[PDB]
């Protein structure tokens, strides 16, 4: 997901 990249 996009929350920790």
């Amino acid at each position: 997901y996009g929350g920790f990249m």
